[PDB]
Formats: C-alpha cells, sequence, structure tokens
C-alpha cells in the first residue's frame, strides 16, 4: 500500500527505478524486491541495500569485497539501514524498516552490492 514499493532488478543490471519516495508519516516501509530474467544468483543476484549517501562509498567497497555467499555485503555493517537479501531470477524477496531511522532533510541512497552492480544500479530514496 502507501508504505511499500515493488522494485526490480533484471538480467542487464537495472533497477526499474532510480528515485523511491517514501511518505515521512509511515512508521514502516517496505521494498518488494524481484529478479525478472534467467541468470542464476551466482551471476546476476541482486540485492536492495538503503544507506546514507555519505555511506554508500564504503558499504560497497566492503560489501563487494564479501563474496557470493556473505550477500556481498560486509558482516555486521551498521551503515547498512536496511537490506534485502541477494537474489537470483526467478526470486523474490522483501525487506521492511523502521522509518524513524530516516530524517526528513537527509540524503539517502540505494543500490546493489554485487560486483560490477552499484554504479549502475542505484538511486535516490527521500522522504516527503
Ligand atoms: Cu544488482
Amino acid at each position: 500500500a502507501e508504505c511499500s514499493v515493488d522494485i526490480q532488478g533484471n538480467d542487464q543490471m537495472q533497477f526499474n527505478t532510480n528515485a523511491i519516495t517514501v511518505d515521512k508519516s509511515c512508521k514502516q516501509f517496505t521494498v518488494n524486491l524481484s529478479h525478472p530474467g534467467n541468470l542464476p544468483k551466482n551471476v546476476m543476484g541482486h540485492n536492495w541495500v538503503l544507506s546514507t549517501a555519505a555511506d554508500m562509498q564504503g558499504v560497497v567497497t566492503d560489501g563487494m569485497a564479501s563474496g557470493l555467499d556473505k550477500d556481498y555485503l560486509k558482516p555486521d555493517d551498521s551503515r547498512v539501514i536496511a537490506h534485502t537479501k541477494l537474489i537470483g531470477s526467478g526470486e523474490k524477496d522483501s525487506v521492511t524498516f523502521d522509518v524513524s531511522k530516516l530524517k526528513e532533510g537527509e540524503q539517502y541512497m540505494f543500490f546493489c552490492t554485487p560486483p560490477g552492480h552499484s554504479a549502475l544500479m542505484k538511486g535516490t530514496l527521500t522522504l516527503k
């Protein structure tokens, strides 16, 4: 409903949006991730990861170093506000997070941390 969004990551390393708006009055927000295409998780897995704009570079750097078996996220990374699991084609995953983790006026970025994906698969998340 109002406090959720569906996003897709395809075989061409594209998310189907580059901007998410979250109603600032939502208590929680949910992202429903899916993966059109046929490529398996070990070739073209995608996740959806949320951080401040400022933290994205470090999250990406350490995440893509962490390997497939760690969903390309540094374990226990405090900079990651929320994240789905890593999914392959035909799979689905949702994450819910607390909209109080988030500041009106702050610059948020969502992105996909697997090797080669982050520059091609990112966008803004903003409260309205
Ligand atoms: Cu991706």
